[PDB]
């Protein structure tokens, strides 16, 4: 997947795609909103592929991460989901929604207590109040 | 309507994202080149070297009918091409269909004119029961 990639990218450290501009900026926006064109379509798996590979190409990227997190999670791969989107959360250290997902992640995944961990850090620290809502309704629930 | 229809990607780009599927593929780096060769075919399915690409990835996955199904559309975009006949043949060979593989073979051998190509399929071809 998008993580192992990275990490063998990581061992090898080797000259990677993105360390040659191997494909430009521009580019890798047409692709993305082609992703989403195939998402929005309902067309997951061509969408997947496509987050896959701009994922290969630059994975430290949230919006990246955040789609591909997000197929996965509407697959009930959930554990894949958490894991993308923490590392969304560890790039974009600002944005709550990661962590939001990943709290409804765990439930799935039979882990309330993370899952708990999760809904209270959105309702300490996210200034988005309808996020903060709905963490809550979560962990009224646990 | 393909991606490649409407010019979706600049035509260099679009090499050099094949030429990168390849470097995956000679590396060993499996998944990533199914990455790379499953977004070519959504970009060109119409693209004989694309789907051979990604018809390469399934045969090495041991997907074998999965490739054959491929290599039976790339023999159709092809140029008079056989060789996806002839890993065709390789993969009924797989799948414990010799008789389907003889014929993937002898026809490469009765119609192709890629020497190499018919000195391979003929060392399959000879050592068929
Ligand atoms: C994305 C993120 C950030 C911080 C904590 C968690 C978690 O799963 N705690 N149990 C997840
Ligand atoms: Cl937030
Ligand atoms: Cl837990
Ligand atoms: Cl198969
Ligand atoms: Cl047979
Ligand atoms: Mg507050």
């Amino acid at each position: 997947g998008s993580i192992s990639t990275a990490v063998i990218d990581a061992i090898n450290s080797g000259a990677t795609l993105k360390d040659i501009n191997a494909i430009p900026d521009d580019m890798m926006d047409d692709i993305y909103s082609y992703a989403y064109d195939f998402y929005n379509k309902g067309r997951i798996e061509e969408a997947e592929v496509f987050f896959r590979f701009l994922c290969i190409y630059d994975f430290y990227n949230v919006d990246y991460i955040m789609g591909l997190a997000a197929i996965y999670q509407i697959k009930e791969q959930f554990q894949q989901a958490a894991d993308l989107y923490a590392v969304a959360f560890a790039l974009g250290k600002n944005d709550y929604t990661p962590v939001f997902h990943t709290g409804q992640c765990q439930l799935r995944l039979k882990a309330p207590l993370k899952a708990k961990e999760c809904f209270e850090l959105v309702i300490q620290h996210s200034n988005d109040e309808k996020l903060k809502i709905k963490a809550q309704s979560y962990l009224d629930a646990i």
